[PDB]
């Protein structure tokens, strides 16, 4: 559903201006009720946010909305003064307003112009209210309640002489969504989360080898590249805990297989995304304030491409691997690469003591023993050599050139605007997961690296791509990568190719169409006005390749689960193309087989409702003495067949090099 | 009344939810999304006001052809449906930007040319049938915009909602506006029949009053005494001699509507005036005549008295000595086109009969052709209700209310009365020569004569439901030299006090228009523009909106009356202060004077710089904004300055 806003009219001549601004900012008009209306009569349960309009004179139902309701409230002028009390003269004149950039003022430049309609201001402010903004005149322009979701502005955002009025109203809408997403959680948690900070940062690979079994189900979410703003944390754990479970899914059957600490495999004939939504709602646990990350344990694993059968796609091909595979992590180790410390997370059932407090104690001793001095740290045409000596692509060059030709025909007939045509390469190897991964992470250090060691398969990911980062507050971020340029080797040819990638209209167009596609997916589950693009066509360089990256953000609608958001956006637009449904049908025909783990999502669903998912690219799947890795690229009207083939070989190089 | 219901047909493409967002933000209401494989039988198409047809790689055909509703086709349709060609573009372009140049018409209203748009097509429109018309072109010479010349169909061969496009929200709002215009038009079984003859001669306006209208009897002269391009162009003259003509007056005391037929009998009706006017305009609806370059379709010409506030948001604190409303139902009018130099004659028959309307046109056409060959302090005996000492204390009282936060701005006015041995026409002749204005008016009614030298636009409302208000607030006198005027118009635009006085009224009128206008439609295209007339320099701001569907022209006037530029903010509480301190009625002054067209259009001035003649005495209102920064002596002197035009004309 969309969000519901109550606009309380205090009988001033500005209520209808606020009506317009709320309407434009939130995409839904507020329900207007008079101040002297009956409170007990009003269906306040139906409403999700109150805007208290300016009134004449000094600070009826706007009092009850603040004290009792418990709903998000925005006080405008006399509503602001109302919040200040319950807990020089300028009319139609402008002041420069300076602020901290928090809550209703986020995104706004300091200063910004606003008009004031008052002779009275909040001089002595109560201890439970903090000021957020001041006029050049030196009176309080913004305030907040430190616990309750209450906000005040001592100016008219909707005044013609004011700037960023719509933004302030969009910010209040955003604050109210996050408040109602945080109210869903109560005393309903079936687990107690124990946290322990250890003041050592051992090498992540020492933690994997030293703390995790070696044999059995393990996960390692590996920030092998650490850069301020891009990546900060690594996560590791195993299935040895008493409350830990391993979950698999087959589309063909449509059954969820679940292995507990009983040893029993439970078969449920249902869809995975609904299964996950249900478990995540039932197993809800609130985020810890002591943690600088929002992964407070939960599900770690991958969603395979073929899960499209439950989204907007057809079950055309069977994967030989599970279509979904997740460890429910009851215990995990978190490395903070910025601050140089560790966090130990362990689940106890809210009533019981299942040795969670004991695991924190034991693994803390182990980790301090691994803390030792941190050790010391390709171009074309050799990058475009082959897939390796023992390797065999599903489609050889000729077969792939014909699939590209078929893509160009489908685009000429106007069936697709962009096709992400991919190939699958299978090479025999006797290599074990961890040694092979140790070589890969050294070759291609990356923000979204991962080693999953599951019974059916090992996943060795050197992905740099963010699919969905969802906060517990309902904030969504997607960083689609599309537009690739090889490295030069010669640092002259390299920075030349980097500049070529940012400038070429072809690559910009490849990226833009995916930005529009991901915007569309997000808009289907996000609040009207929340979906925006703060960064377009940023260049990111990694050991193997130069990548064109765009950033899309949104805010989930109330009643939309984190699982619902991923379903709406799965499979990733950056791995399908536009329009998605018809493009995935073209992909089904030309690829003549499954993608499997490749072009799916890999990451975690937290018990806090937060999530962080990568796109599975630059990944080796190890199963039964065989390494298989996907490679692909965008086909558009302007594409050259030879160049597009060469691009799939280049993208394989990190995986080809790791294997030998 | 209600908000517009937009339908969005989903043609199975990854663009629908982006269009959903942009329609939502632009119109303030999310569209209903319907799959293209829906059943048109079961679909309640009657409940929807507009259709957006999403791009594709169904019921879209029935939407454009059958439905007969406003349609915006984006990318994928209208071209091919009306026997147009779908031919290959010079270069296929998917997610590729181009500069779009356009005429600035319909969906392109207010967009700069060029603007940037993203394209997702390999096919374009080469040839276009007579019925279709191109509105926009790309930088590689491809049609980017079209419309049907009759049916309300618009085509856009780019994605407005694409991240790489600009002014996408503006395009969807423009389409919403056009959809409101189509639905306001289709509503306008007519009781009357409108006859129009163009006469390519322009006589002197004052000689048409003397020659064509009688010296005694009920007459009107809407006088563009000042004529400037895009400000004033037309003058309207008429009398009550017609067979269907009616004189209509109202009293707030009784709440009685008195209508006087051309037979001579007067029929009385107990009904709130705005509810009567709405009811009559709804009954007497006659479509716009596109032969006419003006919107006045015949109808009611007259004034709304300040005391009508008792039936809007105000209290009946004082009874006007004059009628609280007074309108001549003009069945016959002379229209002067000062730009093109021709006269238009409008005459009204009843649908059933022929009452010599065709005859009146031919006769007065010969009369006008004949005339065009001939002619192509407050005063010495004046008495203010409040003398200086009294008016200064009413300002002191205004300042008390402002310090106690009861009002942000009070428009405190005085009423001046002076005896005169002068008749309506000679006095107005002097007044219009002294102070040429766009909204000059001579209304000669039985109870009173109204001599308006108002430059101020209250509400200009088109038949398409487009509303404009130009509130004036911030005044300065003229100077002796041209160099003195430049200083004073520079000073008026610069002072914080005058800018504040004006801004608060802009916020007030925006609020009034938003109560009756579509979400997103209300904007201020011009803020703090200085206009110069004979008596003073005026600080003027322009406000625009579009009426909600099911909001009458009369309903819009009711919601905005009295004008914010003559009350202050907040209007309800400030009008109570005015009631207390003025100790009597304003009457015609600070009311609204103009016309209500049978087409649903209206053009109303604010009554300022106006003399009322009744019982052989002249009376005129003057006032000004009182704010926290107001000096009493200065505010009083301001009222004496604004009297100069009325005082010089009387002397
Ligand atoms: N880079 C993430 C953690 C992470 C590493 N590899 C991943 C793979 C999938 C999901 C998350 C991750 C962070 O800093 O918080
Ligand atoms: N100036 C208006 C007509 C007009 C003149 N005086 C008026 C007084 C009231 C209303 C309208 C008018 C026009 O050109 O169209
Ligand atoms: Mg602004």
């Amino acid at each position: 559903r969309h969000m519901r806003t109550l606009l309380i009219d205090n009988y001033d001549s500005f209520t209808h201006n606020l009506f317009q601004y709320i309407g434009e900012a939130t995409g839904q008009p507020p329900v207007v009720v008079p101040n002297d209306a009956d409170w007990s009569r009003l269906p306040v349960e139906d409403f999700d946010a109150i805007v208290v309009s300016p009134g004449p004179g000094s600070p009826g139902i706007s009092r009850r909305a603040i004290t009792d309701s418990g709903l998000p409230v925005l006080g405008v002028c006399l509503g602001h003064q109302g919040i200040a009390q319950l807990f020089e003269p300028m009319h139609g004149r402008v002041s420069e307003v300076r602020h901290t950039g928090e809550d209703v003022f986020r995104g706004l430049p300091s200063p910004f112009t606003a008009v004031r309609y008052h002779s009275l201001a909040a001089t002595d402010l109560p201890d439970e209210l903090e000021p957020l903004a001041w006029s050049d005149d030196g009176v309080v322009m913004g305030l907040r309640h430190r616990e309750k979701p209450l906000w005040g502005v001592q100016f008219h955002p909707e005044s013609i002489g004011s700037d960023f009025g719509r933004e302030i109203m969009a910010n209040f809408r955003d604050l109210a969504l996050a408040h109602h997403r945080a109210r869903r959680h109560g005393a309903d948690s079936p687990y107690e989360l124990h946290v322990r900070r250890v003041d050592v940062l051992p090498d992540a690979e020492e933690v994997r080898r030293g703390c995790l079994p070696g044999e059995g189900t393990t996960f390692w979410l590996d920030s092998s590249s650490v850069l301020e703003g891009a990546s900060r944390f690594s996560f590791l754990g195993d299935d040895r805990g008493p409350l830990a479970e391993y979950l698999t899914y087959r589309v063909a059957d449509g059954v969820v297989s679940v292995r507990g600490s009983d040893g029993t495999t439970t078969r449920t004939r249902r869809p995975f995304f609904n299964y996950l939504e249900e478990q995540l709602e039932r197993r809800r646990v609130p985020v810890a304030p002591e943690l600088p990350f929002e992964f407070n344990l939960g599900y770690v694993g991958y969603l395979g491409y073929e899960l499209k059968a439950e989204t907007t796609g057809d079950p055309a091909h069977r994967s030989p691997h599970p279509d979904a595979a997740f460890l429910f992590a009851d215990r995990a180790i978190a490395l903070d690469h910025q601050e140089g410390c560790c966090y130990l997370l362990a689940l106890d059932r809210r009533g019981h003591d299942d040795g969670a407090r004991a695991w924190l104690r034991e693994t803390a001793e182990t980790l301090t023993g691994l803390a030792v001095r941190a050790p010391a740290e390709f171009g074309i045409p050799e990058a475009a050599a082959g897939f390796g000596p023992l390797a065999r692509a599903r489609h050889d060059k000729d077969a792939y050139l014909k699939r590209i030709d078929e893509c160009l025909k489908e685009i000429r007939n106007g069936e697709s605007y962009e096709i992400c045509l991919t190939n699958m390469v299978t090479a025999p190897t006797e290599a074990t997961a961890l040694p092979l991964y140790s070589a890969l992470r050294a070759i291609s250090p990356v923000p979204y690296g991962a080693l999953l060691e599951f019974p059916e398969l090992s996943v060795l990911s050197a992905s740099p791509e963010r699919f969905l980062t969802i906060g517990a507050d309902g904030g969504v971020e997607s960083k689609p990568i599309k537009g690739t340029r090889p490295r030069g080797g010669t640092a002259e040819e390299d920075e030349r190719l980097r500049a070529d990638l940012a400038g070429r209209e072809k690559d910009r167009a490849e990226n833009l169409m995916i930005v529009d596609l991901v915007r569309n997916d997000l808009n289907s589950v996000c609040a009207i006005g929340s979906v925006h693009v703060p960064r377009l066509f940023e260049v990111e360089t990694y050991a193997p390749v130069h990548q064109l990256v765009s950033t899309i953000r949104g805010r989930l609608r109330p009643g939309t689960s984190t699982a619902a958001c991923v379903r709406a956006a799965f499979p990733g637009g950056s791995m399908t193309g536009a329009p998605k449904k018809r493009t995935m049908e073209i992909i089904d025909r030309l690829e003549e087989g499954p993608r499997g783990v490749y072009s799916g999502a890999l990451g975690w669903f937290a018990l806090s409702g937060a999530a962080d998912l990568s796109i599975v690219i630059r990944t080796i799947v190890l199963a039964d003495g065989q390494a298989e890795f996907g490679v692909g690229g965008a086909i558009v009207s302007l594409s050259d067949q030879e160049e597009e083939f060469t691009e799939t070989v280049v993208k394989a190089r990190a995986m080809v090099t790791a294997l030998d």
